[PDB]
C-alpha cells in the first residue's frame, strides 16, 4: 500500500502481487513519451515495484510473468514521470524495475525523498527530485526545487543502480554507498530544464546544507551548488 | 629553501626576500608560452612564493617591488610548468603568487604533493599532479599518472584560490577545505592531455582507494576515478 495513484486522469492502476511487490501499469504516454504518473503516495519497499512498459507478454525480474500494459495502447514511455502531488514524503527501501522497454525514471515530490537500501533495474537515467515538474501547455518543461528547504535523504544502505543517476534536491544528506555509472547532483534553489540544465537560481533565505558521507562508487561524479556560501560537506 | 632549482637550463632563478618568501624568476617560456621549470625540491612555507610573471616593474601581494623578469624577454608566460626531477616530494604550507600578468600554473611532482594551508594567487588555473609532464619533439603533449601509487594529500588547512582547480594523482586523501571557482579532480593511473582530458587508463596492481572528507566549498565539483572497482569514500 506504499503506492497510491491519485484519483484522476494521471493515477496509474496500482496493484500487489506475491510477497507484496508492487505493480503500477503507468499510464498511456503523451507524444513527446512521457508517462506522467500522479500520486497520493510513492513509497517502495523491500519487496520493490515494477513499473509496466511492456508491449508484449514476459517475465518481470520482481513479479514474475506480467502481460502487456494495455494503457501504452502501442507505444511504450521513453520517461516514466512519477509526481507526488499530496504533502506525503517519500520513502524507497527497495528496487524499482521497469518492466519491457527500458525507459528513464524520475521521482518528485517536493515534500522530501528518502533513499534506504533502494535501486533502479532496467532504467537508462533515473532521478530523485525533491521539487516540482513545470508543465507549460500541457508539455513537461523541467523541475523546480524554488521555495523549498526540503531533503534529499540516502540512508546507510545506499543506491544502486547500473544506469545513469541525477540527485535534485534543496539539500541532500548521504550516508550510504551510491553505486551508479554516473552521479549527479545539484543542491540550492533552482530552476532546470527537462535534462537538468540549471536555468536559474535564488539564494534561500536560510543555508541550506548539504552532507555527503558514506561513498560514491561510480567512475563519474558532478556536484552543483547553487546556494551560495554553502558548501558540501566530505 | 623550499625551493630549489635544477642546475640545468631549465632551472629558475630562485631567491628569498623579507620574511622568508621566495621569489622564482621562471625561465623564458617557449613559443606555446610555457614557461618549463625544473626543480630539484619544490616546497612553499608560509611565507609563501611569488612567481615572477611581469614585463614591468611592480607592487606584488607577497614579496614587495619587484622589478620585470628579466628572463621573460618581452613575452610572459601563459602556463607556469613547475617539474619535480629529483625523488623529494613535495609540501605546500602558504601561497603561491602569479606576479604580473596571471597565468596557468601546474605542479607535477610524481613523488607526491601534500597541501596544508596553501593557495593560488592571480593564477586563473591551478593543478597539482602528482604525475609526470610528457614531452614530445620539445612540446608538452599532457600528463601520465601510470605507473605510480602515490599520494596528493590535502591538510586541516585545506586549499583557496579564486580560479580553477585540478588535483590529478593516482589517489587524493583531503582532510580539509578545498575553496576554488571550479574543482575538477582525476584519479587512478591515466594519461591526460594539455587539458586534463582523460586520453587512457590501466588497472593498477593494488587498490588505489581516494578519501575526501572535510568540505569542498565551489559551485562546480567533479570527481572522476578510473581505477576500476577502487571508490571515493566520503
Amino acid at each position: 500500500n506504499g503506492i497510491v495513484p491519485d484519483a484522476g486522469h494521471q493515477g496509474p492502476d496500482v496493484s500487489a502481487v506475491n510477497g507484496g511487490t508492487q505493480v503500477i501499469n503507468i499510464v498511456t504516454p503523451n507524444n513527446e513519451g512521457i508517462s506522467h504518473n500522479q500520486y497520493q503516495d510513492f513509497n517502495v519497499g523491500k519487496p520493490g515495484a515494477v513499473f509496466n512498459n511492456a508491449l508484449e507478454a514476459g517475465q518481470s525480474q520482481l513479479a514474475g510473468h506480467l502481460n502487456a500494459n494495455s494503457n501504452l495502447n502501442g507505444q511504450a514511455a521513453s520517461l516514466i514521470l512519477n509526481e507526488v502531488v499530496s504533502r506525503n514524503p517519500s520513502f524507497l527501501l527497495g528496487q524499482q524495475e521497469v518492466f519491457g522497454i527500458a525507459a528513464e525514471s524520475v521521482l518528485s515530490n517536493p515534500n522530501g525523498i528518502t533513499c534506504d537500501g533502494c535501486g533502479f533495474i532496467n532504467t537508462s537515467r533515473s532521478s530523485l527530485v525533491v521539487g516540482n515538474p513545470l508543465f507549460e501547455n500541457g508539455q513537461l518543461k523541467g523541475y523546480s526545487t524554488l521555495n523549498n528547504t526540503n531533503l534529499l535523504s540516502l540512508g546507510k544502505n545506499g543506491l544502486n543502480t547500473t544506469g545513469l543517476l541525477d540527485l535534485i534536491a534543496p539539500r541532500i544528506d548521504s550516508r550510504g554507498k551510491i553505486t551508479a555509472a554516473e552521479i549527479s547532483a545539484f543542491t540550492g534553489q533552482n530552476t532546470f530544464s527537462q535534462h537538468f540544465d540549471i536555468l536559474s537560481s535564488q539564494k534561500p533565505v536560510s543555508a541550506l546544507d548539504s552532507y555527503f558521507f558514506g561513498s560514491m562508487q561510480s567512475g563519474r561524479i558532478r556536484i552543483i551548488n547553487t546556494a551560495e556560501g554553502s558548501g558540501v560537506k566530505l
